[PDB]
């Protein structure tokens, strides 16, 4: 690959607090050469400078988690993709037809409930800060909308496809989703700022905290740091740090984490769009200098995360900047994926 390009990288985090985001910061294992960045602030109301050490909220890189836990269950021989949820979950869906491979690649069709949660930022977000849920309830709050497409037929994200793959995880296992994570994949890889402390609002140790950007232009921001996240669980609670998603996407790339097969299913992409494509749990991007890299984005109140190796887990990248509701900042941060596989131009 090209050298990582830092001065590339402190451009995007520079412009990133220039959009609006409190702090900024990214770290890249090089094959045994770190890059590590940071700007800006971690608590903008003491002033407490962020750095590539804070813990943090990683939203939807959990999905990673959670697929990883399914497919070592597949080669265990618990679970079969491309039987229905309902063989494993009797009654949960009204189509006996969706299987758990169209969940886990969001083909299924089911609503996402949190598009009725969210539809206003700051409103939502206190709404559902403090109250605890149960997986049944959120598969509850999606089916009071009809599915949006057949089954199989289209890519159309959906939180409650991962609210069901905690469920799976959940049955088969006979344990919660914490001790799967922690006995699988955060003990294993020996992941110490790595945490799934659900419905606990307290995010151990040093950590950012997460501003969240209103709806209404140049509004205040509002401290989003403490939050069950219970309307997300095995889709999105997960707390880690850069330096503990850069070991575990490099792990799970170079073939750590399950049998060659099963990860060859996780690499099946369905397209997202003309550069993006979807696996199981797992995302494509397609950089402009013809590099392919894979691993997650996250999205929750106040952090956003990218988490994303090359294809054999030898070159690591993670960025977070602690807003959200920033489209601006969101799209800017996309860009240490190019600075740091790419390289200078
Ligand atoms: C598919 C995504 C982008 S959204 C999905 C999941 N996060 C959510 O579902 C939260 C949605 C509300 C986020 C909130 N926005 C609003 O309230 C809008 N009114 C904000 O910006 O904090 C996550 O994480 N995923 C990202 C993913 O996979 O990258």
């Amino acid at each position: 690959l090209p050298a990582p390009d830092d001065t590339g990288l402190q451009a995007v985090l520079h412009t990133a607090l220039s959009q609006g985001a409190p702090g900024a910061m990214v770290r890249v294992d090089d094959n045994g050469t770190i890059h590590q960045l940071s700007e800006g602030v971690a608590d903008r109301a003491t002033g407490r400078a962020i750095t590539t050490t804070d813990r943090f909220r990683v939203g939807s890189v959990t999905k990673s988690f959670s697929a990883v836990v399914l497919l070592q269950l597949v080669d265990e021989g618990k679970l079969d993709l491309d039987a229905s949820v309902n063989t494993y979950l009797p009654g949960l869906l009204p189509d006996d037809r969706i299987t758990v491979r169209q969940v886990m690649s969001h083909r299924s069709g089911l609503y996402d409930y949190t598009n009725d949660m969210f539809a206003q930022t700051v409103p939502g977000f206190e709404s559902v800060r403090n109250k605890v849920f149960s997986y049944q309830d959120l598969i509850t709050l999606s089916l009071k909308h009809g599915v949006t497409n057949a089954p199989g037929a289209a890519y159309s994200y959906s939180n409650t496809n991962f609210v069901v793959a905690g469920m799976l995880i959940e049955k088969l296992t006979g344990h919660s989703v914490a001790t799967e994570y922690q006995n699988r994949i955060f003990t294993p890889l020996n992941l110490t700022d790595t945490f799934y402390v659900h419905p606990d609002t307290v995010i151990p140790g040093t950590h950012a905290n997460g501003y969240l950007t209103p709806d209404e232009a140049g509004g205040a921001l509002v401290d989003s740091t403490e939050q069950t996240v219970s309307w997300a669980q095995s889709a999105g609670a997960v707390i880690s740090s850069t330096q503990d998603l850069d070991t575990f996407f490099s792990a799970l790339m170079s073939g750590q984490l399950m049998s060659a097969a099963q990860l060859a299913q996780m690499q099946q992409w369905t397209t997202v769009n003309s550069t993006q494509g979807y696996g199981l749990g797992l995302r494509r991007r397609d950089l402009s200098c013809g590099i392919s890299v894979y691993g997650h984005t996250g999205t929750v109140q106040g952090y956003y995360t990218y988490a994303f190796a090359s294809k054999d887990g030898k070159r690591s990248v993670t960025a977070l900047a602690n807003t959200s509701n920033n489209v601006n900042v969101l799209n800017t941060m996309a860009r240490t994926l190019e600075s740091a596989f790419c390289g200078k131009p």
